[PDB]
This record gives structure tokens, C-alpha cells and sequence, in this order.
């Protein structure tokens, strides 16, 4: 119940992120939070000890999963889906600064950023997770179950590879080595959403460097950002 | 393979309005139809014939990289194309709001917008996909893997329990505000004590879990009352019928 006295002496501002020592989506939030200059604490829940089931946390996330963010400045508001957390932060930053960092002020761009973000949260991370389960933690070894998801994850990367290849070509058509991005030729939460999961697909047999060139470049560009590096220290 | 019709469409797209690419067996396809309808947005629907490989039409893929349904085209905004059911809803309530000043099925308060989004992502990423996997191993995989069917059928019941619990909490709260009981059936909602895209998002899928052996009425009382109220709304009826 260590979490108890936490919700009885909550900070005045800043943020508290609840995650797991190596949760790819928890890394998603750490990245964005850092990239936006917000100050945050990080509480790693030991799932093996069922700390994600403690009533004081299921009140912070009925789904009892990580990550979860407590925006202290906003009356200790609890945002609990990695996707909702990114939108909250970029919206929070835009409102305070007037600068759409990792976001956009244009509505069309916003819908595009969301399209890719939802694609990441619902079509990318879940499939990789299933590939992981069947290859390492399922009660039985079924190759078709593994192939199903590794195939789907590879299809997903094919979609992004294609998209980036298109942004690349358009840029190259500026004939008179640069980073390419999913939306509005600028880095956004749509690009950052994939990074943490990108760095883990090798564990399901996918080598991005060889299989998806543009994704390799795109992901390399993101891993070289100090803000991403600072947060990725496990 | 024959997508002559789809290729024709992208050559003569309307001036304004909305075109929804869907499929009769796609719950997320109908989630968009519902919202689109609850907000008064007029639209025409194209049911892509996957058998004919219409989803492979270059013009279609160039506007929706993933080549899956649903995909919404905002003609009034220069044929903009939103291709994820989750991103389609947010685009709609945003558009509606900037035009009218009334956050229908949405909220003008940032804290509420973040709660709605939480529920919306949960449904799109933890709900919809798990039901998709349960159906798959139960009826479409290359071989019968019981453990796979048990796994997802469990995750589905699990995530419904989460919603059930949440609605239950809203239940005790509101009830504990006028018995200072009769309101045991009064309509409840996920956020802001009003209908939002968060609530609506689950209705098309709620109607599908029967196929994997889940009886909402018996296993999840609150979800049942919750899905019923929504099913009676005209805007909803017009969508699951169109």
C-alpha cells in the first residue's frame, strides 16, 4: 500500500508517471514529458507483487495497467492510456505556450497525427505484444500463432516504410540526407509513439535495419535526440 | 481483383460533405457511422469489396496507408482523409465544436477531454483488438488452439469488467445524490454525466461479443443498461441500419 500515502500528500505541480521498469508505452510518456520540458516523478510498479491491483491505483486507472499519469497542477488528474497521455501533454503544452511542439495547430495535421497515433496504439503495440507472448510466455509453443503476429507486425512496418518512402521521395524532389516525418514534415507524438516498440521487435525476429530501411533511418533520428536518450535510460 | 469503381470515385469526389469507406462486418466501421449520425453530418458510405481487392486500389491506399476500414474523407476540407476509427471520432467532435460552439459528445474542458480519450484509446487498443483475436482463434485460424481462444475470451471479459466497474462507480455516485433506489436504471455515462464518443465507441462491439460466448445482460448489468439507452437513440438506430 506504499501508493497510499502518495495520494494524501500529492505535489502542487509537476507530474508523476506510473510505469514498469521496461514497459515500452511507459517509455512513450517519459519521452514526450522530457521532450516538452515537464518535470516528473516515476513510480515503477512491481507487477510480480501485484502493485497494479492495489485499490489506490485502480482508482488511477480502472484497467490496472501502465502507464498512468497524474497531472498534479490539474488537481491530480489521472490520464491512463498512453495515447490519451500524449494528447493531454501536447494539448497542455500548446495551451500554455502557443507553440504546437510535437503537435500541430492545424486541424488537418491533428487528425493525421491521431490517425498514426491510433494506428500505433491499436495496430502496432498490441500485435508486437502478442508476438511476444506466443514466442516466450504462452503455455504452449504454437508456430502459427507466432507467425500470425510477426507477419502482422511486419505488415504494419510495411505501412510505415511505404509512408516514409513517400515523404522521402517528395523531399528528394527538392533538387536545386534529411529526417522525414509522418506528419507535416515535423516531429510529432505520432513519430515518437513507435520508437520504444521499434527498439523491441528484434526480440520477435524482426531486424528493422535490413527489413525496413526508411524506418531504420526514421527511428535512428529519434534515438539520437537527447530528450529521447535521457528518458530511455531504463 | 477489380477496383474500377474505387478509382473512379477519387476522380470525381464531391465538393464538400463526407464519404465513409466501411464494410458490413466491421464494428469500427459502424462506430464512425453512429458518431457521424449523432452529430448531424451527412455522408455516403462505400462498402469496400475486399473479395474484389478494392482496398488495394492505389488511390485508396494513397489516402489510407493501412488499407483497412473505416476511413473517412472530409471533402469540405480538401478531401482530407482520416483513417483510424479513433482519429475519426476526435476529428468529428472537434469539427462540430469549432463550428457550433457546443461540445456535443465531446467536452470543452481539457480534463474531460483527457478522460474521454482515455476511454477511447482503451476501447480501440485494449477492447476492439482483443475481441478481434478471440473471434479469430474461435472461427478463423488455420488450426484449433484452445489456449488461444481461452486467452482472449478472458481478456475480453476482463476489460468488460473494467467498464462494468467504472459504470458501477458512476452508479453509486449519482445514486448517492438523490436518496439522501428509483434511479437504479437512470442513464449513466463514462465521463461528464453526458453521452460522449467514449460511451458510443463500445456499442458496435458490445453487440458482437455474443459470438465468443459473452452474455452482457447476464454477465455485465451496467453495460447492459448502458448499451440499451444508446441503442434507443434515433441517430444510433439510423446508423446500424444504414
Amino acid at each position: 500500500s506504499r501508493i497510499t500515502k502518495f495520494f494524501q500528500e500529492q505535489p502542487l505541480e509537476g507530474y508523476t508517471l506510473f510505469s514498469h521498469r521496461s514497459a515500452p508505452n511507459g517509455f512513450k510518456v517519459a519521452i514526450v514529458l522530457s521532450e516538452l520540458g515537464f518535470h516528473y516523478n516515476t513510480i515503477f510498479l512491481d507487477f510480480n507483487l501485484g502493485e497494479h491491483r492495489a485499490p489506490e491505483f485502480v482508482s488511477v486507472n480502472p484497467n490496472a495497467r501502465v502507464p498512468a499519469l497524474i497531472d498534479h497542477g490539474m488537481d491530480n488528474l489521472s490520464i491512463w492510456e498512453s495515447g490519451a497521455i500524449l494528447l493531454h501533454l501536447v494539448n497542455k503544452y500548446y495551451k500554455e505556450t502557443g507553440n504546437p511542439l510535437l503537435w500541430s495547430d492545424d486541424l488537418a495535421d491533428q487528425s493525421q497525427i491521431n490517425a498514426w497515433l491510433f494506428f500505433q496504439t491499436s495496430g502496432h503495440a498490441p500485435m508486437i505484444g502478442q508476438a511476444l507472448h506466443f514466442r516466450y510466455f504462452h503455455s504452449q509453443k504454437i508456430a502459427s500463432a507466432v507467425e500470425r503476429y510477426t507477419d502482422e507486425v511486419r505488415r504494419v512496418y510495411g505501412v510505415v516504410e511505404m509512408a516514409l518512402a513517400e515523404r522521402r521521395e517528395a523531399l528528394v524532389m527538392e533538387l536545386d540526407d534529411y529526417p522525414v516525418w509522418l506528419v507535416g514534415d515535423k516531429l510529432t507524438i505520432a513519430d515518437l509513439a513507435f520508437v520504444p516498440w521499434n527498439n523491441v521487435v528484434d526480440r520477435i525476429g524482426i531486424n528493422i535495419k535490413i527489413e525496413f530501411p526508411e524506418v531504420y533511418k526514421w527511428t535512428k533520428h529519434m534515438m539520437r535526440r537527447p530528450a529521447v536518450i535521457k528518458a530511455l535510460r531504463g
